[PDB]
């Protein structure tokens, strides 16, 4: 008939059965929010501001939405005053190990900085940023070159051009650069590190978005997966 998932998923705790009740409840909350957002989008076909003004009623910290068709990446983007505000908090401001997909506290929304950074968990249960790992394969990249990114000030597409693995020590990412030479070096370095080949033209006149896995404090994880994309304005 008309099914969004392999199996039917109950949303009310009282009807959720089986193992991992909590995980299923967390999943239910995202499914509910995805539905609310999808209806908002289909309704405001000519704009994007109303969609987010509606989401802000839930939490003013919801500053965007990121979605990749055919994958589990379909979540609200949170932003706090630090890069750990939403590390272990969901969009309802409830404590959750996986937290939220969140934007670096330094980034602007109305007029994007040179490099906009989003962070998310990668626990390997096919949620949040687990999808970034799939980008390390050329086959997957080719079929998922465009990611949707929306915010109150516009609708964008992220044209993926680099995916690689690094350490968890690499904790300082620049949002803007001293000059074109440094930005050019960053772009060149980004393509150089990529384990996948891309034909995307990115120049110093362009803006990019960095998607990075992020781990819990005092975690054993040693590697991070990074995916970088060129930001394209849709409407
Ligand atoms: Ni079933
Ligand atoms: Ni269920
Ligand atoms: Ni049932
Ligand atoms: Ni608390």
């Amino acid at each position: 008939g008309h099914h969004h998932h392999h199996h039917h998923h109950h949303h009310s705790s009282g009807h959720i059965s089986g193992d991992a009740m909590e995980d299923k409840q967390e999943r239910a909350n995202y499914e509910k929010l995805q539905q609310k957002f999808q209806m908002l989008m289909s309704k405001h076909q000519a704009h994007v501001r109303p969609q987010f003004e509606s989401l802000e009623k839930i939490n003013k910290d919801i500053v965007g939405w990121i979605k990749l068709s055919g994958t589990s990446l379909n979540y609200p983007v949170l932003q706090g005053k630090t890069n750990h505000d939403y590390l272990n908090l969901d969009f309802e401001r409830e404590h959750r190990r996986k937290g939220s997909i969140f934007m670096d506290f330094r980034n602007e929304l109305k007029n994007l900085n040179h490099n906009t950074i989003l962070y998310g968990h990668h626990v390997g249960d096919n949620t949040m940023f687990d999808v970034l790992e799939d980008y390390l394969k050329q086959s997957f990249y080719e079929k998922h070159k465009i990611i949707e990114f929306d915010n109150k000030y516009g609708k964008y597409q992220l044209q993926v051009f680099s995916a690689y693995k690094t350490t968890t020590k690499d904790n300082y990412i620049r949002t803007d650069f001293e000059n074109d030479q440094d930005y050019q070096q960053f772009l060149d370095e980004t393509k150089r590190k990529s384990v996948i080949n891309s034909d995307v033209n990115v120049t110093v006149k362009d803006r990019i978005m960095t998607l990075s896995t992020c781990e819990d404090a005092y975690s054993e994880t040693t590697k991070r997966i990074v995916v970088v994309a060129k930001i394209i304005k849709v409407s």
